């Protein structure tokens, strides 16, 4: 695996970025996590949407660099969304949310799986701690 250089555009949603990569704009879905979403007339707003949200918003908004990393399968999905692991100033957004309670580790479909065991770990100890959705 390796890091490629991208641009922030907008963030959408908790586990949704729009990015500028390789000078074309494009959507990125966060790989191996779910998030409580905001959008959708399905339920409208879960529990902790509003919060997940603004994490993700936060973090890549006040980066100085953005990098996505591709895992070893497919790189978009059916709906034309990038699939990637997003590192603002080094550090792993899809980890981050799952280590606050903000995210639980879902959807996860071989071989985009690298990160699999690491995120794992990081949803037990946020359970272990009793944050946020695990409150």
């Amino acid at each position: 695996l390796h890091k490629e250089p991208a641009t922030l555009i907008k963030a959408i949603d908790g586990d949704t970025v729009k990015l500028m990569y390789k000078g074309q704009p494009m959507t990125f879905r966060l790989l191996l996590v779910d998030t409580p979403e905001t959008k959708h007339p399905k339920k409208g707003v879960e529990k902790y949407g509003p919060e997940a949200s603004a994490f993700t918003k936060k973090m890549v908004e006040n980066a100085k660099k953005i990098e996505v990393e591709f895992d070893k399968g497919q790189r978009t999905d059916k709906y034309g969304r990038g699939l990637a692991y997003i590192y603002a100033d080094g550090k792993m957004v899809n980890e981050a949310l799952v280590r606050q309670g903000l995210a639980k580790v879902a959807y996860v479909y071989k071989p985009n799986n690298c990160h699999e065991q690491h995120l794992r770990k990081s949803e037990a100890q946020a359970k272990k701690e009793k944050l946020n959705i695990w409150s």
